[PDB]
């Protein structure tokens, strides 16, 4: 076996065809253009590669054992790490002038990244809705065609791993009220606290008091929530939604240190993925001048984690968080 | 024309054959190990398509027509940056554990990076000279390269390299006509009379512990100061391959650093940081591929690699010992007006 | 002289005072906090460096001198250097839960990074207008900002900018003198001319959708490219604040990325490039100081802040909107071997 | 309570003296420099923060209570974050040239980065033996160093450091325990027995060069894999120092490595990764401030750090070459269900 054979490099090193010089008029910087798309697409199929995996997991029912966490936060983790490449590697394409690009930008004509399969691929296998995407020109799924349009399609119906995490994240232990009734103890106890609390600059620390009031109470009204899910402003399940800050909050309980570490992660690549498109954004800008469609995928309405974002919002005094009981202690 | 058409991605996401699956056994961090060396390779294959431009613009003489500087120090910047992306790009494999790595290492063998005939190309177009590379098991690179490969990297090693090219340019450098501006003259008389002029200021000091350290400081100093004019040791270095770049070559090199401000010598003066950042950056690949092989495989190549972080393979070494030879600036021969225009 | 006396570490390295302890209740991850956040402010204390003196350079007049271009270039890039990594830098403050951050965010109140002398000095000294800037809470934020500081914060204000001090320079561009090469003129000409020129090809062509394409795009292109000819539109765009340079100026600039390879104009471009950095990458900064404020707070400031990362706190926006106004390389108005002296340095 | 009070910035913002500018001839790079170096030491003060934690954790045995756990390896990773933070610093001072150095450099003589308290606080902290520092110019390290400086270089050389802690916590770890799982027992039998398993397998096959290069790698292989039960050599070797753990550390660091996917496991494997991760990017550090003081100074301290770059600077090295011992997944003990519930919580 050699390295070239075992790379099939006679397709990836065969695979760089200027348009300009298809057409004469060879120009330099076309080269870069092409590199830098393949080299996204790459990383593109191997984050498909690692997602896919862990959606497997998820819904093969490997997660249920506890052993296997590793082996998801390892996964996301590196996720997280190839999206931070992909964010540093526009600096290679920000060499690139648009006098110069301006050079070859017509041979492209129609093209266009939003054509990138593998990108909606992935938007798609995390959360991102079609119902909450923005349009663009009055129109995603149009411009595919033939396998990718199926595709497309099945990674749409097919679990996400939204829907995924949010299923595990109902069956996190402590919520069932025959338990630990992890709900009820906080709603109990941040009443209490509050009331306590509730016992000049006075008045200003009374109305904001009562605007963190109204917030955490917030918390409990499952049909507030319900609303917001289905005006799509929040994602999660309210049951998932119990399970994530029983998480947050026992962390440091030792069944809870891995799968916080997942959360973490599973922000971090919301916050990647839109770092990524500001990273695009400014560059389209810096090329094509006036992007305004892009600065719109900037919006948190492609946050999918977005849920897990806010319950920083909902942050009370730790003397407020129910005690870990012997039982649980032990559970 | 699509996207997926003009990327020609029928062959670039068509080109992953995990043999842990071929093997019946697919191991999942496989994949990433290749896509990692096809991303590699991709930007190989773009530093080359950068390099050759660059060497052609010097070997067909647009150089000379100072308006392709600007064009050169981008070309050349854009590898430093590619490179410095490729540095980081280590990060996304380590965090493939050696444990995981192990299941599948086995389906690799006889294969290695080793046999990148791209980084082969470009080691020698920016001039690694095959004389002075440390042997792999006792033998030379090329013996494990067969056919066009080895014709090509024959070729690599014989066409003008930068570092040759680098040099032609770097002799034609204005300022050095000793019927000009004679700078190399000046220089030595200059740094001769700043020299005397300093050990008189020593010479002042009432004999102490802190004279002493200035005699020591100032020997070594003129040492080496005066061991620019040697051109013999020159020379002979050449030969023993720990310089590289010829003496007039040296010569337009400091010309350079001395008189960057002057307008002609601005980008020509980015280029040579540029030139020394390839080498800073090549070698740091170097050092992170070292410092992974060894969390990867234990400890060995680990040693062969150990052993390619040096000198050995640093090609614009001479640009970054020009550092040695610093002077006070007052001791710069000062740009004659005539010659002032001339820069 | 030691090190620890040379970098006044007396100093550096006994400034961290965790409020948190102060009260009785230390919270470690308050230290974090406190370094990360005086890191960003030495390193903003370096760009003022860098930018003032490069302010200084502009104001004496001593850019005029082209020798002092790669000194310009030279700090321009650093302090685009030194936001690349500010940037980074946030990647250290993530570290930081929500969870433990609430554990002394209580210590804080008052306080905030808005209380940033040097950050609104940098912002000032680039050349980020008041009328401009998004006012927070209905107020201005000098107000905050009592004595000397307010003293400094002024003279920030009233000094030349960067933005004008690059503008004057930019007006002054070879090239533009109608006297010489008139680039302005040859390059409307020029335009002109290639529209028509384009405009009769596309009259040639067969009629279809695709015709019927080229001519919407035709019309589209025509607008824009002829709206660089109408100094009043400037005028006008000056005004609603959408540009920030002169006209001249403008013009300068364009001759610049034009013709940039001439020798004369390698590094001014280099330098049109840096400056465009600077914004994208102070943009940057806001961005990522906004993205962490949500994962810390939720969601206001947070508002405010997302407000803050618009073209409008872009000083040399100018600069990235030449990329709309560009034209087939055989349009641009050729050098003259003659006029290529006074290009040649 | 105002930021710049919070952050002392009375102090951190009049913490800059070039002493070029002391010295009649203020050069202007001298200002990076400073600004450079001082928040390299603001990191470093938080990595001892970090660190000195940790160490306090294990040290007052908090890490027995594995909810601690989780705080121990953010902790530790919050330090790899900082040092990629600090390797990429230099990028920053390599916007300096050495040409502009050399205008100051003269006025920092007799100074050095080598008289960094901290840092030689951190390399103490985490392990870096003083018998295996390479001399410089034939010189001790704290010898540079006199008052409290020398008084609390050497507290950090007496108190436990992270290695020691490691140790001590490695140790414990379970599953070592002869009447209970007996890793060590059922991983040398399983080995033997692989090993003579595999042995037959090439004895099977004809005389062939491949037959020699497999039996070759055979005993290669074997002589490796057995080394790891000579207690004695690893004492011979820890005295040389060639290794730095005790030879039961070593035993709960392979288990853990083996057993990673094991609950109780998973963040101990995480720690070890990171302190790995430590080791590297400490090293990285160094290698990076040599190649920047060989563009600087030119080639010798350069060589001295150049020699810095070594395995005799990794404390953790031990984690690293734990990758030599790697074994088929099959030879590995397996976890039986009772003792696999006996690794849960
Ligand atoms: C010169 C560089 C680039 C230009 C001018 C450019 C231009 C554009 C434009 C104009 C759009 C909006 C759709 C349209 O009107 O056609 C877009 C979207 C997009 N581009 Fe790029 N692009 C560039 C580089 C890249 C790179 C390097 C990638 C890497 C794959 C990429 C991937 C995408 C994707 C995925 C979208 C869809 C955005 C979304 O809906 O989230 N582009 N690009
Ligand atoms: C698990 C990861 C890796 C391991 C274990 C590894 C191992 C090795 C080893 C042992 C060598 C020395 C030659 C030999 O004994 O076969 C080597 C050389 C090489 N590797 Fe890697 N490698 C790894 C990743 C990579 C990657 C990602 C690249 C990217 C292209 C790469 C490129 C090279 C090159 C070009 C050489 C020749 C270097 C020289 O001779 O100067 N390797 N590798
Ligand atoms: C936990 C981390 C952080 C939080 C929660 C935070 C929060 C905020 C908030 C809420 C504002 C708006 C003003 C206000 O309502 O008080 C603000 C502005 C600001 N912060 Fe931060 N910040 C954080 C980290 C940082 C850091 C690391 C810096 C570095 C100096 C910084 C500098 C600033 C500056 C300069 C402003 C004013 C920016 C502008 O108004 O355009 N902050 N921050
Ligand atoms: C122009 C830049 C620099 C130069 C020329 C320089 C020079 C040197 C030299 C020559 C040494 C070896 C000992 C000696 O001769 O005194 C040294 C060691 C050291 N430098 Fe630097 N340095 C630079 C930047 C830095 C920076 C940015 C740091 C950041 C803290 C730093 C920290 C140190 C430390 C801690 C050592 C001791 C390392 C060891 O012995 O293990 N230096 N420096
Ligand atoms: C391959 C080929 C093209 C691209 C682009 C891209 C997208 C849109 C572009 C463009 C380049 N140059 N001009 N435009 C304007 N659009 C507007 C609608 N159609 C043209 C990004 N990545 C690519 C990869
Ligand atoms: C493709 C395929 C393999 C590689 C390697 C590589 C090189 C050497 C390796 C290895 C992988 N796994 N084990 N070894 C040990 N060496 C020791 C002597 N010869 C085998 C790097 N890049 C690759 C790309
Ligand atoms: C030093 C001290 C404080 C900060 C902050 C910062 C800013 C706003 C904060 C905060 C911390 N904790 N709570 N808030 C709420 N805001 C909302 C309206 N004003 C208070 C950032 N950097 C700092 C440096
Ligand atoms: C603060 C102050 C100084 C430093 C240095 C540093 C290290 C070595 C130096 C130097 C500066 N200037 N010259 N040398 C070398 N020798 C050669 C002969 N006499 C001086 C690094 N970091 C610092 C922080
Ligand atoms: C057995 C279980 N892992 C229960 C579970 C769900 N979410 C969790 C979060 C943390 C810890 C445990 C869980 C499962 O059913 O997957
Ligand atoms: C005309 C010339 N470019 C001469 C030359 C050589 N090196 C230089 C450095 C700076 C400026 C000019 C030169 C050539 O012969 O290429
Ligand atoms: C002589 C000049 N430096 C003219 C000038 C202004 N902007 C420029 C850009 C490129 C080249 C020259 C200029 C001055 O008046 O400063
Ligand atoms: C009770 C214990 N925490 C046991 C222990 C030691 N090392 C470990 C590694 C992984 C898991 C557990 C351990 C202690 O004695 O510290």
């Amino acid at each position: 076996l050699i390295y070239g054979n075992y790379l099939h490099l006679e397709k990836v090193l065969n695979a760089q065809e200027l348009q300009s010089e298809t057409k004469g008029n060879k120009i330099h910087d076309e080269h870069l253009f092409i590199i830098t798309h393949q080299a996204y697409e790459l990383w593109f199929k191997q984050i498909l590669w690692e997602l896919d995996s862990v959606r497997e997991i998820f819904q093969n029912g490997h997660v249920r054992d506890e052993r296997n966490m590793l082996k998801v936060v390892s996964r996301m983790h590196r996720v997280s790490v190839i999206l931070k490449l992909l964010v540093q590697q526009f600096s290679i394409l920000e060499t690139m002038t648009a006098l110069d690009f301006n050079d070859f930008r017509e041979y492209l004509s129609p093209a266009s990244g939003f054509q990138s399969l593998q990108f909606r691929l992935l938007e798609n296998k995390i959360g991102v809705l079609q119902n909450m995407r923005v349009p663009y020109n009055r129109r995603y799924r149009d411009n595919f065609k033939g396998e990718e349009n199926e595709l497309l399609l099945k990674s749409e119906q097919e679990k996400t791993l939204l829907e995924l995490v949010e299923a595990w994240l109902e069956r996190t232990p402590g919520l069932e009220p025959h338990g630990f009734n992890f709900w009820g103890k906080l709603e109990k106890n941040i009443t209490r606290g509050l009331e306590e609390e509730f016992i000049e600059e006075k008045e200003e620390q009374v109305a904001e008091f009562q605007k963190q009031k109204e917030v955490l109470l917030s918390l409990f009204d499952e049909k507030r929530h319900e609303h917001l899910l289905s005006k799509g402003e929040r994602r999660l399940s309210y049951r998932a939604l119990q399970g994530a800050l029983m998480i947050y909050f026992y962390r440091e309980e030792p069944r809870f240190q891995v799968p916080f570490q997942l959360l973490t992660s599973l922000m971090d690549i919301d916050s990647l993925m839109t770092k990524w498109r500001y990273n695009h954004v400014c560059m389209v800008h810096r090329m094509l001048g006036s992007y305004h469609y892009l600065r719109s995928t900037v919006s948190d309405r492609y946050k999918v984690f977005v849920d897990l974002f806010n319950l920083s919002t909902y942050l009370i005094p730790r003397h407020w968080i129910p005690k870990m009981n012997p039982t649980i202690h032990k559970f």
